[PDB]
C-alpha cells in the first residue's frame, strides 16, 4: 500500500529507530526507501540575529553539508545491511528549514509515507513531540508515523 | 511486523480516513484492529469550569456513551466491508480524557501500532495538527500512524 517511503533522519537516535520501522515497512510492502538529511544554511542562521556571531564560533561552510552527508550515508548503509536491497534506497541531503524542506521533499517526489522520529538530537524522558516531528505529522500531504 | 493495530475513532472524516489506512495495514498483515471511541463523561465536563453548562448542552453519560457506541459500532461495521474479518476486528467504549485514554489502552491491550487521524471533529482546510494526534504521537509507547 506504499511505494515510496520516505525517512527524515537527524543522526539522533531517535531517528535511528525510525529508519528501522521505515525498514519494516519496506520489506512488507517492496517499497522505495528515502532517506533525506537536511541540514541548516549559514544565511537562515545569521539573518535572524540582532547582531553576528563572533568568529570564535565559525565553522567551515560545507561542514554542516559534510556532516548531513555522513549522517544520510549512514542510514542508507543501515538500511541495506537490514534487508533492504540497495536499488530500493536513495540517500539525499538538502540544505534548509527541516519541517518545511522534509514536508516539500516528500510532495515533490510523491513519497505515500515519512516514517519520523518522535524525538531527535534533543530527545529526553518526556513525552512531548519534538518540533519537527510536530510540525511534519500536521502539514505532510501523506500519512506520516512517529516512531 | 504490526499484529495488534488500534484505530481511535471520533465520528470525523480525518478518523475515516485513519480508518482506511488502519485497514490497509491489517490487510497486509492479518493484525487484529482494535477500534476505540473515547467519550467525555459529565464529571469531565464539568471538572474546570467557572459556570455550569445551560441544561440544553447538559447531555447525560448515558447519551455521550450510546453516540460513542454507535460511532465505534460503525467503524467496526465499515473496517469489516474493506475486508477485515469480523473476529480480527473488535470495538471498544470507554470514558475519560481522549489521549489520554487511547494512550492507555494502546499500552494496556499490547497493540504495536495506532493509526489517528491528523485532524477530528474540529478538522478544516488548515494544516493544525489535533490536540489528541499531538498528544497521542507524543506519548504512545508504540508508533502513531498520523493519517
Ligand atoms: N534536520 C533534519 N533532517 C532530517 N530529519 C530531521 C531533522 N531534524 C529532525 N528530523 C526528524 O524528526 C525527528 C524528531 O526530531 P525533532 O527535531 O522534532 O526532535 P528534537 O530535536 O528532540 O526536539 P526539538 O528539535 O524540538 O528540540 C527526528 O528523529 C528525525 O527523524
Ligand atoms: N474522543 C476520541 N476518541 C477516539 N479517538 C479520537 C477522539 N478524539 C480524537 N480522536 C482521534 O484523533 C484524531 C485527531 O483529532 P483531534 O481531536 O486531535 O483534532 P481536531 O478535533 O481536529 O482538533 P482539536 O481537537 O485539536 O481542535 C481523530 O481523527 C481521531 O482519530
Ligand atoms: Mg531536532
Ligand atoms: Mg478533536
Amino acid at each position: 500500500m506504499f511505494n515510496r517511503i520516505m525517512v527524515p533522519v537527524d543522526g539522533s537516535k531517535g531517528a535511528v529507530k525510525a529508519l528501522e520501522k521505515g525498514v519494516g515497512l519496506q520489506q512488507l510492502t517492496g517499497a522505495e526507501l528515502y532517506i533525506l538529511c537536511v541540514f541548516k544554511h549559514h544565511s537562515l542562521l545569521e539573518a535572524s540575529l540582532s547582531m553576528a556571531r563572533p568568529e570564535q564560533l565559525d565553522i567551515p561552510d560545507d561542514a554542516l553539508k559534510d556532516y548531513a552527508t555522513e549522517i544520510a550515508v549512514q542510514a542508507k548503509t543501515r538500511a541495506t545491511e537490514l534487508g533492504v536491497p540497495a536499488d530500493k534506497v536513495r540517500a539525499f541531503v538538502k540544505g534548509g528549514r527541516p519541517s518545511r524542506t522534509i514536508v516539500r521533499f516528500a510532495r515533490k517526489r510523491e513519497c505515500d509515507l515519512v516514517v519520523i522520529g518522535a524525538q531527535g538530537t534533543n530527545g529526553d524522558k518526556s513525552l512531548l513531540l519534538g518540533s519537527v516531528a510536530q510540525r511534519v505529522a500536521g502539514s505532510a500531504h501523506c500519512p506520516v508515523l512517529v516512531v
